[PDB]
């Protein structure tokens, strides 16, 4: 997870398309040791729009530099379908997993638990989701999330699964930590973002 940091921001809060891309692809294989198949469908959207960002970026890679020329390119490329096309709508949907596993790490960094169940990680699990994803889901998939959360490891299984080596549990959370700043940096720049730009949408799925 820190062998893969991402960079810092630069002064003027730029974010390079093409580093910011090679840095998030290493966060989807984590979900192929989660211990379930039920997150399966999970990595592929995560990948899957990952993929079409790429994608968007490989056409033209100097006009698509930076995040920030992606959304202004293709709302004056797109006109009245945007933001809900291309690379636009695969950033937003991108943003709000990668937030996703930002708020549930920090949660879990921060000592969060069940005093009742202290060694689950469901109550990091349902904070990231409330905070992150809820609000955009209809209650179907609602329902499917409180299915898959029982899918989730113990937190020392967890844990010790990302110290993948010869590692205390303490050392692996500071790891964590030090992830956490440019990540959670990097997705808040992300966010601001979509709100300056008013390209955020609240439709739900
Ligand atoms: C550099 C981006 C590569 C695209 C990978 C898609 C799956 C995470
Ligand atoms: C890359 C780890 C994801 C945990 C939700």
């Amino acid at each position: 997870l820190a062998e893969h940091l991402l960079k810092p921001l630069p002064a003027d809060k730029q974010i390079e398309t093409g580093p910011f891309l090679e840095a998030v692809s290493h966060l989807p294989p984590f979900f192929d040791c989660l211990g379930s198949p039920v997150f399966t469908p999970i990595k592929a959207d995560i990948s899957g729009n990952i993929t079409k960002i790429k994608a968007v970026y490989d056409t033209n890679p100097a006009k698509f530099r930076t995040l920030q020329n992606i959304l202004e390119v293709e709302k004056e490329m797109y006109g009245a379908e945007w933001p809900k096309v291309g690379a636009t709508l695969a950033l937003m949907w991108l943003k709000r997993g990668l937030r996703f596993i930002q708020v549930f790490l920090q949660s879990i960094c921060d000592g969060e638990r069940d005093e009742n169940h202290p060694n689950l990680i469901r109550v990091n699990a349902t904070k990231a989701y409330e905070m992150a994803l809820k609000k955009y889901h209809g209650w179907i998939v609602q329902k499917i999330f409180q299915a898959a959360l029982y899918a989730a490891p113990y937190k020392s299984d967890f844990l010790k699964a990302l110290s993948k080596q010869n590692v205390t549990e303490e050392e692996c959370l500071e790891k964590i930590r030090l992830f956490l700043v440019n990540y959670t940096a990097t997705i808040d720049v992300i966010y601001e973002m979509y709100t300056q730009m008013n390209a955020e949408l609240n439709y739900k799925v």
